[PDB]
């Protein structure tokens, strides 16, 4: 038992990251294959941030103004192209640790691992969530442009977010691997703002099943809700909705535990209104909302990864 | 900017990772050069666990009882040996993956990543500490036993837990490498109790230092206090001693932020006596000690490994 924020094992990644320089800027590139996926801010200048056309500024670099080192072996570009926001760099010798792997697109309230790196080397791993707002509340100082984030699926890593910049608020925004942007954001330095975000229901219910399958039962009540007077309390207190496929999705673990999930709901409605009275869940005095249903049932039964 | 707990990248570990298997019982070990460590109750079986007496059941075993698995690749022993409460099982062939290494026994208050493994693949990679009664809060299921705890130095992979067993409470309990328990435990079914646990003060004056670094300064005062006065008020609320040790280990963070360490110890003394009033640090409503200066300062200035 115990239940833990958990991060993929990171070496499937690790193994990819490489330093990526181009004029006075380093930053991260992920090389897979014989390509290197770097954000494309990499061909900007300390005056070129403001307001900078790639287009222009990419027509007017050469393979050679490409320095990637992988650790201490130079990889030399043979090609190069910006798709959307991330550059992508052809060099002439493929990853030989590249895993099996694919670029997926993440809805917000879903959950991954982001590898922090500086000048291609790994600092650590840290769970993360897509928030609703399209923000991530991660970790990440100057140098960390082009870390990843990522799920494992069996031998499989998903690749789903690569760093790109901070908002004023202290979090971060990023893109897929095919360089589109999570949010509205745009990579110039020009007033942006994340937008009011909102606390990811599902996740927060899926927590608290956690928390019964661990031995937390102090929350529950007798109490039952409908599914239109939960989302009239969540709403009140800034929870997203709750959808019949939300409760589709806790099916399992409301199985699992024999709590139906608009009893759940009736429990978290209770702790919405009362807060919890000085008193703990899973070692937090907060409702947790960055683990998904899929991330408590892989925790709580041990799923593997070869 | 942002504060997460951060694991150290787990590769070099992952590479080490094995499947020990001898009559019903599977576990975890730990494959460094030729040597694999696992726990020693690998050799129990289902009715040996009351008080066995591992010196006659080992004696009883020969190479050919144990089944390694790395991957897809048996390993055959060729030696055996008891070291505490780990066994070592000498194999035929060196992991090639092996890491640069230490073995440590690391201090109550110190932190580890947990890279939690079953079967010998790994499941996920979360930060913990070793509490003050030597019990660590970690998410493990059963055929977790020979997960190992890690920091990483630069290069090398200093090893400081492999987990053993559960107490009542839902916490861990396990050894350092060459075997030793942590805290007064024993590895046998018989009546134990962790010990009343306590908070790691140092620690959670490092995690203050964190939220000035990343912006939080609502916590702090005008006031300051005597090392004296403020262990007076710590002991009242379970708060470990200060010492002028780790008012020194502190230096470096309050001479960042600009706070002296005694400053910051009439901070968390109004926090203790106030509680937050519902507000939060660094995402938090409880005041966290799972951070040693040393995590926040490797977090909050990038510090990397090959
Ligand atoms: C990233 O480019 C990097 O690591 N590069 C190494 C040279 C860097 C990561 C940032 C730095 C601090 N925390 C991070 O996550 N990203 C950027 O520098 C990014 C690049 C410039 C400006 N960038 C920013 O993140 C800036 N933020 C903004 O300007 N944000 C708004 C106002 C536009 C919304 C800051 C101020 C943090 C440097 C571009 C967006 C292209
Ligand atoms: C470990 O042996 C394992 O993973 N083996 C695979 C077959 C297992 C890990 C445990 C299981 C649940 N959570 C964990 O961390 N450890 C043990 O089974 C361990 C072995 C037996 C009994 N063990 C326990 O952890 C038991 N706990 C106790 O008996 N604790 C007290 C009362 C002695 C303090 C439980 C009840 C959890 C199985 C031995 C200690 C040798």
């Amino acid at each position: 038992s115990g239940f833990r924020k958990m991060a993929f094992p990171s070496g499937k990644v690790e193994g990819c990251m490489v330093q990526v320089t181009c004029g006075t800027t380093t930053l991260n590139g992920l090389w897979l294959d014989d390509v290197v996926y770097c954000p494309r801010h990499v061909i900007c200048t300390s005056e070129d941030m403001l307001n900078p056309n790639y287009e222009d500024l990419l027509i007017r670099k050469s393979n050679h103004n490409f320095l990637v080192q992988a650790g201490n072996v130079q990889l030399r570009v043979i090609g190069h192209s910006m798709q959307n926001c991330v550059l992508k760099l052809k060099v002439d010798t493929a990853n030989p640790k590249t895993p099996k792997y694919k670029f997926v697109r993440i809805q917000p309230g879903q959950t991954f691992s982001v590898l922090a790196c500086y000048n291609g080397s790994p600092s650590g791993v840290y769970q993360c969530a897509m928030r609703p707002n399209f923000t991530i509340k991660g970790s990440f100082l100057n140098g960390s442009c082009g870390s990843v984030g990522f799920n494992i699926d069996y031998d499989c890593v998903s690749f789903c977010y690569m760093h790109h910049m901070e908002l004023p608020t202290g979090v971060h925004a990023g893109t897929d691997l095919a360089g589109n942007f999570y949010g509205p954001f745009v990579d110039r330095q020009t007033a942006q703002a994340a937008g009011t975000d909102t606390t990811i229901t599902v996740n927060v219910l899926a927590w608290l099943y956690a928390a019964v399958i661990n031995g937390d039962r102090w929350f529950l009540n007798r109490f039952t809700t409908t599914l239109n007077d939960f989302n009239l309390v969540a709403m009140k207190y800034n929870y997203e909705p709750l959808t019949q496929d939300h409760v589709d999705i806790l099916g399992p673990l409301s199985a699992q535990t024999g709590i139906a999930v608009l009893d759940m709901c009736a429990s978290l409605k209770e702790l919405l209104q009362n807060g919890m009275n000085g008193r703990t869940i899973l070692g937090s005095a907060l409702l947790e909302d960055e683990f998904t249903p899929f991330d408590v049932v892989r925790q709580c039964s041990g799923v593997t990864f070869q």
